[PDB]
């Protein structure tokens, strides 16, 4: 056909509105999509507003350019290439702080912090 | 109308079940959505269970709060702010290990590792 | 029923093609899905091709295994565990470079860079 406009007894909406070219699904509890090949979305802007969590349960997540986050937790290691510029706190490894650490010196005293 | 309940000859299902408020798409090979503006999902929990890969092919991925990963690979650099606490292995740069590295000292010997 | 094949006056397509088991939504401007519980996608490959941005506006994004990115920006700190191997530039914290930094030594001179 030529239309999609559904109002359900639970208050859900599933429709397409060609005047504004808007596909709307609202008022549902769950959605799922199960496919054997691929799911693709091609659009300038993707917004996911998830008040609990977004889980990407996969061997690999690839971000092709920039990734921005508030906090980061890495569990099992990694690699980094390129200039990595840390500021605004301490970058420590096993308690040793990059910008402030000292060493025993070579003649019995202590070095200063990094120059 | 008021219902959406489709069973296809390939075994796929596309339906909405208002008793449980559940939208189900199953038994398909591929899905795609192509839009000129935006795609938005607003829901407490998003689960993506992808046995091969999730690719976010975009100039920028933004996580507004926490990001947790198993391993991390950064290809082209970055910035970090705030306290970054590494433990449980070596944090190295060009082979130099933050928590264990030593230097030639200022009078001919070698420093100890970081205090 | 047993079919889903819609052509709209704006040129949009919403259909399922059982010959190839392909669900297609195309030629739209916006889509949104609003749910009170969860949205789940289970499929080997997820592709998001977003010419402006992907935003995960959530307390927590979890990648269960590998995360790969071009650049990284961490705004508010974090933790890292496991071996983290940086190469191919400078890893600095508050201007102090892991692989090249020096210290005042313990007898009035300057240390060398890391061994
Ligand atoms: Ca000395
Ligand atoms: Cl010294
Ligand atoms: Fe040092
Ligand atoms: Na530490
Ligand atoms: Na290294
Ligand atoms: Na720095």
């Amino acid at each position: 056909a030529d239309a999609l406009h559904i109002r359900f007894p639970d208050g859900a909406v599933i429709e397409y509105e060609p005047e504004t070219s808007a596909l709307t699904v609202s008022g549902i509890k769950t959605a799922s999509v199960t496919a054997s090949g691929s799911v693709t979305a091609t659009v300038p802007v993707v917004m996911v507003k998830a008040s609990t969590r977004v889980t990407l349960d996969t061997p690999e997540v690839v971000c092709t350019n920039r990734l921005i986050t508030g906090t980061l937790e890495v569990q099992k290691g990694g690699t980094m290439r390129g200039n990595i510029e840390h500021t605004g706190g301490e970058l420590s490894s096993n308690g040793k702080v990059l910008h402030t650490h000292k060493h025993p010196g070579d003649s019995g005293g202590t070095t200063g912090s990094p120059l």
